[PDB]
């Protein structure tokens, strides 16, 4: 494994102008520096670099281009209202990226060395961490196989790098979802519980089909009973009165077709902590939903993820009809409370072991 | 909404040419002198195609092919006939599959004829690499990748199409042993298993490793509660046997969405249908159908088909801690061998047929 202590820094000689915080398109503007660490089965890991944001030089046969031997992560840096820059649950991302690496047969690395390197990269480009309480700096760790051979096997050459991109919003701005059981995002025995590239390229066709049909995201359905799994590539939360008549906040269980979002776990933690309603990790089907709506039992439906934190849902185009979800006419009370809590913690307006300082 | 044209090819010869390897090669290990590349932007469409010296790709770190596997590929070969004339085999099908793939990936469409000609031109240039052997060929790897310099999961506004050339011999007869663990699923109804998109492959290296660890060379992909057998590693699966009706039969899974329509598969089905010596059935095959058959002496052969092996005999399957031997080798294998001879006779010009295009 590589070590932060060996970092080699090559500052850009011409720094870019920081963008306008009020209107940023997600992941389109990049900072001045990036992190890069090369690996080869022959000599192991080389020393990590922090150099000007540049194009990668890859052999046209790199397995990442042919067999999707790749995985990524998503985490943010926030400038606290006390002007101190913080990271949110960073070690959980390191753990997920590590487990995905193993399932991808990519080379392992010392989680703490990566986190420290990332902190240094952020520290160097710190002025990119927006001066806004509604904006942040997206951190994108990426791991690709660069095996020059076309043979399908464990890579003997790989690259690990990190990009920094100042972001505002990913897309309250409620969204409509397009539900069509003809497409499946992930399946049992699959790799859907990992952030491996191969899980997203296969979804673009359905995404496109949603856009030209009036929606902004796909509602992923699975199985014979049409379980509702995720809002686009965000975890799904349903706030309602369940079949037993008790107020409840529900989300699909981690049975292998659901990605264990950090946001997801935090909302469950805050929900369990408030103890004001039942919190269940259970299955939810379209019929559980439509049945519930015609009984006026649904209050809010939203998605969770690092980019949005939470993103309310107001409609679902299903069997040829549009099903309205009373999310926005109900506040959304909980959606807001949640977003309010999480950001309060991210920007240090509240102390809690979920953030890391500079 | 357009295409690039072979008539616009800008050729740039390498000044320093590499020495060809020994025709007797590690699959996809050695590459030729030149490559083909074609840039695409949603703003101006397809650029003009180039044939330049092999070289790295200069990609933006945010390229969508590295983050969301916005990619797809193909695999075909050129053969030097026993008449020294170089031949391509069923190219038009590869172009059709790549096309259908691009669309399923939301990558930009192109004129299949133009691409094919552009490929003939690339090979034509590097024809001396086409092995002077009868058991070796040149692997043609067309590749289509998204170069969207943005982290947003969306239809790419930038793409890159290229083609690599790699002289090769074999992939690994030489029977293989299969690892059958139902905990790993290659494809699912509603997914992209029936296209050659990179996302279907990265996710299997773990199972492959688990395979070797257990003395096996490939993974037998199982699907559904009834453990249907779908593909042998990344090759289509054929089972020559006496079915439940006592009839001689050549069976192979149907294209119901989780099997990739291989060119070698197509051919083997056409040959089988043509000879009309036994029943040819595209149907569901399960481990239980296989076990029941084996413990009844009803199995003749099992083998995978693909461009790299053409045909690959299966002799064993590790299932539920038990090793199940397949008598494929103790039966010639007559069918497997017959197929190999036939396809090879045709590819190397020994047999004349429409399945090839000379250059
Ligand atoms: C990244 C991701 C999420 C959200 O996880 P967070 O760690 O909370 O960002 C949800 N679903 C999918 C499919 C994802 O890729
Ligand atoms: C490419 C491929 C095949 C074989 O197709 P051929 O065109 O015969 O080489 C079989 N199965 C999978 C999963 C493939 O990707
Ligand atoms: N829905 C978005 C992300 C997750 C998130 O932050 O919600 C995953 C795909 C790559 C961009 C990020
Ligand atoms: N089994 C192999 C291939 C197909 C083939 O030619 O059999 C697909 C994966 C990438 C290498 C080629
Ligand atoms: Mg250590």
């Amino acid at each position: 494994t590589f070590k932060a202590k060996d970092l080699i820094v090559t500052p850009a000689t011409i720094l870019k102008e920081k963008p306008d915080p009020n209107n940023l398109v997600f992941g389109t503007v990049f900072t001045d520096h990036m992190l890069t660490v090369e690996w080869s089965s022959e000599f192991g890991w080389e020393k990590p670099h922090i150099k000007p944001l540049q194009n990668l030089s890859l052999h046209p046969g790199s397995s990442a281009l042919h067999y999707a031997v790749e995985l990524f992560e998503g985490l943010k840096a926030f400038r606290g209202v006390d002007n101190k820059i913080r990271l949110f649950q960073p070690n959980l991302n390191m753990d997920r990226m590590y487990r995905s690496a193993v399932r991808a047969t990519l080379p392992v690395f010392d989680k703490e060395e990566l986190l420290e390197c990332i902190q240094q990269l952020v520290k160097l480009d710190q002025e990119w961490v927006p001066y806004s309480t509604s904006a942040s700096l997206y951190i994108r760790p990426t791991f690709i196989g660069t095996e020059p051979s076309l043979g399908v096997k464990k890579p003997t050459k790989a690259l690990l790098f990190v990009l920094l991109s100042p972001v505002g919003p990913y897309f309250f701005n409620p969204v409509s979802l397009w539900a069509n059981p003809k497409y499946v995002r992930a399946w049992k025995g699959g790799t859907g519980d990992c952030k491996m590239g191969g899980n997203y390229g296969s979804s673009l066709f359905a995404q496109c089909e949603a856009v030209d049909n009036g929606c902004q995201q796909v509602l992923w359905l699975y199985g014979e009973d049409h379980q509702i799994t995720e809002v686009g590539t965000m975890n799904l939360f349903l706030y309602w009165i369940n079949e037993d008549g008790e107020e409840e906040l529900a989300t699909p269980p981690l049975d292998g077709i659901i990605l264990p979002g950090v946001t997801r776990r935090c909302i469950l933690d805050l929900a369990h902590q408030w103890g004001e309603f039942k919190v269940s990790e259970r299955y939810l089907t379209m019929d559980d939903l439509t049945t519930a709506l015609e009984g006026n039992r649904v209050r809010e439906m939203f998605g969770s993820g690092t980019a949005c934190v939470v993103c309310p849902v107001s409609d679902i185009l299903y069997k040829g009809e549009t099903i309205h979800i009373p999310t926005m006419e109900n506040g959304p009370k909980l959606a807001s409370r949640i977003l309010s809590k999480l950001t309060d913690i991210q920007y240090g307006r509240e102390e809690r072991d979920w953030t890391i300082v500079l």
